[PDB]
């Protein structure tokens, strides 16, 4: 019943790590999201428990993912996909995987793009949304690939 007061007080001290994860326990969702866009990319997992508890609220995802998509470079890719697939949002999910993976494929690194791949191939069957043809043609090029290269090893 109390908690504004106490988050105010203890940010009064000087110190806004414990107090900002205080104001999510505020009952406040704008608050909490509000102080959790300028934490870092650690906390984001945290945020989307947030998801999970506070799911009437629609801007805190929204705006978490406008200030991911401009955060420094590119990042590891499965973490946004992860935290999108807990959204629910899977289309964007094999966008942004087959980007990803076409990047390593053009760099060389056919394993690290062909894991990715099969990664998204199996979280989209676990959803029960129909697999996207480019998805499947990428996986099958880069597989025969790495068919190819294994019995000319052999």
């Amino acid at each position: 019943e109390e908690r504004l007061r106490i988050a105010q007080y203890y940010e009064n001290q000087g110190i806004w790590v414990k107090a900002a994860k205080h104001f999510e326990q505020a009952k406040n969702p704008t608050k909490s999201l509000k102080l959790y866009l300028k934490a870092g990319d650690q906390y984001i997992d945290d945020m989307i428990d947030l998801v999970c508890r506070n799911k009437q609220q629609e801007s805190l995802q929204q705006t978490l993912l406008d200030y991911l998509l401009e955060g420094e470079k590119p990042k590891d890719p499965i973490y946004l996909l992860k935290l999108y697939d807990k959204l629910g949002n899977i289309q964007s999910l094999v966008k942004i995987a087959i980007t990803i993976a076409s990047d390593e494929h053009d760099q060389g690194n056919y394993k690290i793009a062909h894991e990715r791949l099969f990664e998204t191939y199996q979280k989209v069957k676990e959803h029960n949304v129909a697999i996207p043809f480019d998805l499947e043609q990428k996986l099958m090029i880069i597989h025969s690939y790495i068919l190819a290269r294994k019995y000319l090893a052999y």
